[PDB]
């Protein structure tokens, strides 16, 4: 039943892999080709997986996030694997994913799309995030850098569980901080699955008119162009944001009115219009959601409600638990050892 596993050295590390996976290509992630599927694959080896409470509980939650994503327009896994013949030998954990043609970053820069274009991306974002709401799993952090897209423009949303971003990687003029809700950049408020939609309306911004919506050159230039564009808080969104500190800074802005957003998306479609001002609403309660948002009129030519499903749940209460490493990489064991690869 266990595979014969190969070595190679790849940019200065062993890979040791399964003989059904061949011709791996650094791309750590290395594409390669499964003959045993024939598909072309992304294979992600983790590094040190184990080496802190910390890491443990991340990697468990990444192989966690994986096995469960079983939809469409989710990254979901082929395949999780282990060279170790037993958890005392267990230290390393390679994962196995569709490889797609590109992300959006690298296929889309500086580039605006046809309306046909941008209302099937979006609708596919849109068809994942539905899914992954379902199941109370929030993404957190979608950009056009993990969004892959096939030949056929089919979409799959990328990187869950990821190690959070450090302090220096949201500094400055950097795209890690311009699709972010502002109630995150800035920590208003528990924040809860409407970060998502606010990602979504800049992405679908960005789609139509080819320019980043947010390019701020640190966080508070971004707060203000976005307050310039949705309008500052008003008495009602104030009172939520739990941060007296965020709460008094924000108050002392003149006040400015939210802007006419045909005005500011010229040409674009007056449905693709009014979809952008239900997502980019800065009070997070009255953001339109996935679900409502892919039944909008500009989706009339991809939606279908039998075929928009929803995720079994996910019990995700291993987050509030302080554990051991050795806890963490004995449940990560099970968790590769009682993977069944998918149709
Ligand atoms: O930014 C790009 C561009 C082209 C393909 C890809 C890509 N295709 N499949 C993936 N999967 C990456 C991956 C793993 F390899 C393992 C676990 C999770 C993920 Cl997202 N990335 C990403």
């Amino acid at each position: 039943e266990r595979p014969t596993f190969y070595r190679q050295e790849l940019n200065k590390t062993i890979w040791e892999v399964p003989e059904r996976y061949q011709n791996l290509s650094p791309v750590s992630v290395c594409a390669a080709f499964d003959t045993k599927t024939g598909l072309r694959v992304a294979v992600k080896k983790l590094s040190r997986p184990f080496q802190s409470i910390i890491h443990a509980k991340r990697t468990y939650r990444e192989l966690r996030l994986l096995k469960h994503m079983k939809h469409e327009n989710v990254i979901g896994l082929l395949d999780v694997f282990t060279p170790a013949r037993s958890l005392e030998e267990f230290n390393d954990v390679y994962l196995v994913t569709h490889l797609m043609g590109a992300d959006l970053n690298n296929i889309v820069k500086c580039q605006k799309l046809t309306d046909d274009h941008v209302q099937f991306l979006i609708y596919q974002i849109l068809r994942g995030l539905k899914y992954i709401h379902s199941a109370d799993i929030i993404h957190r952090d979608l950009k056009p850098s993990n969004l892959a897209v096939n030949e056929d423009c089919e979409l799959k949303i990328l990187d869950f569980g990821l190690a959070r971003h450090t302090d220096d990687e949201m500094t400055g003029y950097v795209a890690t901080r311009w699709y972010r809700a502002p109630e995150i950049m800035l920590n208003w408020m528990h924040y809860n699955q409407t970060v998502d939609i606010w990602s979504v309306g800049c992405i679908m911004a960005e789609l139509l008119t080819g320019r980043t919506l947010f390019p701020g050159t640190d966080h508070i230039d971004q707060l203000k162009l976005i307050l310039r564009l949705v309008g500052t808080p008003g008495a009602e969104l104030l009172k939520k944001i739990s941060s007296e500190s965020a709460r008094n800074y924000i108050q002392s802005l003149t006040q400015m009115p939210k802007m006419n957003f045909a005005n500011v998306f010229i040409g674009a479609n007056p449905l693709a219009v009014d979809l952008l001002e239900k997502m980019l609403v800065l009070d997070s309660d009255k953001r339109i959601t996935a679900a409502q948002a892919l039944a909008h009129a500009y989706f009339a030519q991809y939606h279908d409600p039998d075929d928009e499903p929803v995720a079994d749940p996910y019990d995700q209460s291993f987050e509030s638990r302080d554990l051991l490493i050795d806890e963490w990489k004995s449940l990560t064991y099970d968790e590769v050892i009682s993977f069944v690869p998918p149709p």
